[PDB]
């Protein structure tokens, strides 16, 4: 996973990520979380990440590699299931998201 994005990679990456966002499950990770919505998110969490950041990210080709990519999609789900108890509809988000990524994930890496 340490080879260099080519312009193609991009590609693959930008369908991930709409790909993402467009899941039903997605909603609590598109944008940054409001400190109204978690009480004292920003107190807990040292790295917050969503995907519109990411989407910004990629759009400015912020990303060198693949590792990086799945560094900040790993961290929107860390975050999650940090912050919030097992048993919270965040936290099952954060599951049923995962594995979507794993799966698209696993696409794009063939
Ligand atoms: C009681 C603590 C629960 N913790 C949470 C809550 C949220 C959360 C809540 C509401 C939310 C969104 C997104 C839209 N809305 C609707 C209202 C949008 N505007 C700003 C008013 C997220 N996201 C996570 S998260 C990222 O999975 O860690 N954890």
């Amino acid at each position: 996973v340490l080879t260099p994005l080519t312009e193609k990679d991009y590609e693959g990456l930008k369908r991930v990520l709409r790909s993402l966002q467009a899941h039903k499950m997605a909603w609590p990770f598109l944008e940054p979380v409001d400190p109204n919505d978690a009480p004292d998110y920003y107190g807990v969490i040292k790295e917050p990440m969503d995907l519109a950041t990411m989407e910004e990210r990629v759009q400015r080709r912020y990303y060198e590699k693949l590792t990086e990519f799945v560094a900040d999609m790993t961290k929107i789900f860390d975050n999650c299931r940090y912050y919030n108890p097992s048993d919270s509809p965040f936290y099952q988000c954060a599951e049923v998201l995962e594995s979507f990524f794993v799966q698209k994930l696993k696409g794009f890496k063939a």
